[PDB]
């Protein structure tokens, strides 16, 4: 009963497996895991030391790697995560 959710974990863990660890982290900063808080890529790239072009670049990258593994989990996901649906 306590501590229990499961809300889901799907599309997290399907993304993660291409993403290497640092890649991962950029992303996990922008999806507000890290602390609990969604903040923009903005804040993840100056926190590090690259522009939106690097999370850019994974988001590229990310989808070469996922045409294997997952259909396109990464699509969806991102997709149902931002304003991109409409109301």
């Amino acid at each position: 009963k306590e501590a229990m959710r499961m809300l889901m974990r799907e599309e997290l863990e399907k993304v993660l497996k291409t993403l290497s660890p640092r890649e991962a982290m950029v992303l996990r900063m922008r999806y507000g895991l890290l602390d609990g808080k969604p903040k923009t890529l903005e804040e993840v790239g100056q926190y590090f030391n690259v522009t939106r072009e690097r999370i850019r670049q994974i988001e590229v990258k990310a989808l070469r790697k996922l045409r294997h593994p997952s259909r396109s989990k990464y699509l969806k996901s991102l997709l149902s995560l931002m304003d991109e649906n409409e109301g």
